[PDB]
């Protein structure tokens, strides 16, 4: 019903091709989330099927949400 899920999150990228890519994470009326390269920081690149943990924040001035510290928490994968 009504609840309130504020906290980080763990979820994988789709597609990182373009400066704003998608997540595969639903929050609302779309399926995936919504994030700006100027998100992520630590000189931290995000490619299809990274995990990444970010924190969901809600705009009470717009009404939408996004992404906020993306950080790259999955592993290196290089081996």
């Amino acid at each position: 019903g009504s609840s309130g899920s504020s906290g980080l999150r763990r979820a994988t990228v789709e597609c990182v091709k373009d400066q704003f890519g998608f997540i595969n994470y639903e929050v609302g009326d779309s399926k995936k989330l919504f994030f700006h390269v100027k998100e992520v920081q630590d000189g931290i690149e995000l490619q299809a099927g990274d995990e990444v943990e970010f924190s969901v924040i809600l705009n009470q001035r717009t009404g939408k949400c996004s992404a906020c510290n993306v950080w790259r928490v999955s592993g290196p994968s290089s081996g």
